[PDB]
């Protein structure tokens, strides 16, 4: 059935989103390791704002540890804590 | 708490995950309009395959009719229906 307008409004708004981030984003001085997995879970701002030339940000962030399968390749891999950092707060603002 | 390595690498693995989508991109022949939202959550894949030579894609596919303001800048604005396509399987295929 059609989703009704202020339903899609409401859902698509900046907001914290659960998004698959690779970790060599998150990690990109990593020259040395691949990761399993590859990407990871985290909160962060996503969606759209009322005005066009704005952007969803985060005014409130924090970190979250996660176990990262570390691999160095041909030599080894190492279960090992890795932080994420999570969006907690969204806003929009000036692009 | 630390996520578990075995949490981590379930959650993140090749799924369909609402993922906010920006309508311009999808549809790139709406030149003269712009809509609000101006975003859409939708059903896509995402996450991470165990090799790095796959990449996750769509199997299974359907479509959704959302409602979306249609406006025309300083002319007028209508609400109507705009369909968008979803994800409903994924799997990991090599690029």
């Amino acid at each position: 059935e059609v989703v009704k307008f202020m339903d899609v409004y409401q859902r698509s708004y900046c907001h914290p989103i659960e998004t698959l981030v690779d970790i060599f984003q998150e990690y990109p001085d990593e020259i040395e390791y691949i990761f399993k997995p590859s990407c990871v879970p985290l909160m962060r701002c996503g969606g759209c704002c009322n005005d066009e030339g704005l952007e969803c940000v985060p005014t409130e962030e924090s970190n979250i540890t996660m176990q990262i399968m570390r691999i160095k390749p041909h030599q080894g891999q190492h279960i090992g804590e890795m932080s994420f950092l999570q969006h907690n707060k969204c806003e929009c603002r000036p692009k």
